[PDB]
């Protein structure tokens, strides 16, 4: 049963999102919530994100905006490291800022600012291990950033099949004509 659910995806400079104005973030989140809510159907109780920018971050908000008809969903940020943050531009920790005010559960993995590639490793490992399936905000053709965590969680599938789900642009295609 998938009681806790990892989900990770895109940063903003992948799509080319820069404000949350904005036309496709609209049906992101709206994909992103449809999701969602099959699953909490299917007894989701955790999202678990780390708190990076884009996908992680506009997943916990469509999160926070399901609360009310949902009010046992609840929303850990468990971050790699402290202040990953800190060279952000101001409106974009204030998007984070304001995701791990309302987070249920948040904790950092070390107890210190980045250090090395070693803590994203480790991080990546963590969520897979504790966690009882992935949801990705990603393409194949276009790999980017979430591959590496992919990976991880596609090691675990080989093992004992946790699932793993995805976005993809077609999935955004879908979400857009109906």
């Amino acid at each position: 049963s998938l009681k806790v659910l990892a989900i990770t995806g895109y940063k903003p400079f992948e799509l080319g999102i820069f404000k949350q104005d904005d036309k496709a973030l609209y049906y992101i989140k709206k994909a992103i919530k449809n999701r969602l809510i099959a699953f909490l159907d299917e007894g989701l109780e955790w999202i678990l994100i780390s708190g990076q920018l884009g996908v992680e971050l506009w997943a916990a908000e469509a999160a926070y905006d399901l609360q009310e008809e949902y009010p046992d969903l609840k929303v850990a940020v468990i971050t790699p490291f402290y202040e990953q943050e800190k060279n952000w531009k101001e409106p974009n920790k204030e998007q984070y800022e304001a995701v791990l005010a309302q987070a249920d559960y948040e904790a950092s993995l070390t107890h210190r600012p980045y250090e090395s590639p070693l803590q994203f490793k480790q991080k990546n490992q963590f969520f897979i291990d504790k966690s009882d399936g992935l949801l990705l905000l990603y393409d194949p053709e276009k790999e980017g950033s979430p591959k590496y965590m992919l990976g991880t969680a596609e090691k675990r599938r080989e093992q004992d099949g946790y699932p793993i789900y995805f976005i993809t642009m077609d999935d955004l295609r879908v979400t857009v004509e109906e």
